[PDB]
């Protein structure tokens, strides 16, 4: 099996949030069957200066980190060594969305993860423009399977400083670059992700398990 116990992530963005060009690019470690990764991400603006919208837009944009039981296929890690890709579509309640593609392959230990991302009409005034949240709720991710691809849809919540919530729906299409053997019915997938952010420079933890 090529998805081992350690594996090492790179990581490139090519995006533009509300007509602002920016890349990121980073690193990581973790630990595909435990479901746990940790990475550093550095934005840098176009323009330059300090990123001018939260890092939770961008911060869900890596499954074969998924704690997968026994008795449910994990096809996020069967898509490896040949390869994974997903698209997502983000609806936020304010009227902002976004829709992002990435692509995943496999060097040695090291997954090299490859994404474009376009954000569009958020308010000038909210909470992502304005860098207002600080990091997603936990969720569990709805997975379904058709025709060899699987989809996930989640209601995704926004922390706010100083306490409110703001809602984001999540719709995902996940798809291996060959044909899988062994595909999973629905089930659910737990996320934990959590941030800590220095200005244009974030350290990001996710925590994800399946379960049925």
């Amino acid at each position: 099996s090529v998805i081992k116990p350690e594996m090492k992530m790179r990581y490139y963005m090519d995006g533009s949030v509300n007509g602002h060009e920016f890349t990121i690019e980073g690193e990581g470690t973790g630990r595909p069957y435990e479901g746990h990764q940790e990475m550093t991400l550095r934005v840098t603006m176009a323009k330059g200066g300090p990123m001018p919208f939260a890092f939770d837009l961008v911060s869900h944009v890596h499954r074969p980190f998924t704690k997968y039981p026994e008795e449910i296929p994990d096809y996020f890690k069967q898509a490896f060594p040949e390869g994974l890709s997903w698209e997502r579509s983000l609806e936020f309640e304010d009227g902002g969305s976004a829709s992002v593609s990435a692509h995943i392959s496999l060097r040695g230990n090291t997954f090299y993860h490859k994404s474009k991302f376009t954000g569009v009409n958020f308010p000038a005034d909210g909470p992502i423009m304005q860098n207002q949240s600080v990091d997603w709720e936990p969720s569990t991710e709805k997975i379904t399977a058709s025709d060899g691809v699987l989809k996930g849809d989640v209601t995704m919540y926004l922390k706010l400083e100083g306490g409110g919530n703001h809602k984001c729906q999540f719709k995902t299409t996940y798809k291996a670059a060959k044909k899988i053997l062994k595909m999973p019915g629905s089930h659910y997938i737990s996320h934990r992700l959590v941030r800590k952010t220095e200005g244009n420079i974030t350290e990001l933890v996710e925590d994800a398990v399946a379960h049925s």
